[PDB]
């Protein structure tokens, strides 16, 4: 399965499936101890998952690129997806993000 | 619909969902005039959708970050998706890419 289409999950996790978190250009850095070893099992993934794009969002919304390198061809991309301030819940969900984002740093 | 969940058709294009196509950081470069109109229902959508990522992948793969700021709040995301050169359509794909990134530049 292309890695761009795999789910993590308990027995396929976000390090299996998705290689370690840490700093440098293209790897990724989202996920504290318990999602990276839980995926789509974590028990708040929907509550991430709302973040993310369709497959019609992420080509509508992102900036695309495409480089041919020595290691292949590869479809870059960058964007943003606004939050909710107004919603009751937004204080709630920034905190969920932040707590995954760059989390690898606290631990080995 | 949150805006990273939508999804462009003839009856709601690239446009209306996403933005105009241009070269600002917030706006999307990606769509020739045909895709823009149609989204969902363009011939090739299937061929583009195969490198957009799955919600586990898009938060497994991607470099994410967090701007809270006065003005507003949003979910960064970059990263890169390697190509399959031993698929059979490779350089089908490699066409159809070019023929979407940045056409907006081309455009009547
Ligand atoms: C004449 C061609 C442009 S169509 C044919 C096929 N490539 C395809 O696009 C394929 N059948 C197809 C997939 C999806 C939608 C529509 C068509 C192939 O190979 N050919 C090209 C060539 O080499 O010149």
């Amino acid at each position: 399965k292309p890695r761009q289409k795999r789910t993590a999950t308990k027995a396929y996790n976000v390090t299996q499936a998705f290689g370690r978190r840490g700093p440098e250009q293209t790897q990724g850095n989202f996920g504290d101890q318990e999602l990276i070893r839980q995926g789509t099992d974590y028990k708040h993934w929907p509550q991430i998952a709302q973040f993310a794009p369709s497959a019609s969002a992420f080509f509508g919304m992102s900036r695309i690129g495409m480089e041919v390198t020595p290691s292949g061809t590869w479809l870059t991309y960058t964007g943003a997806i606004k939050l909710d301030d107004k919603d009751p819940n937004f204080k709630d969900q920034v905190i969920l993000l932040n707590k995954h984002i760059d989390a690898y740093k606290t631990f080995p």
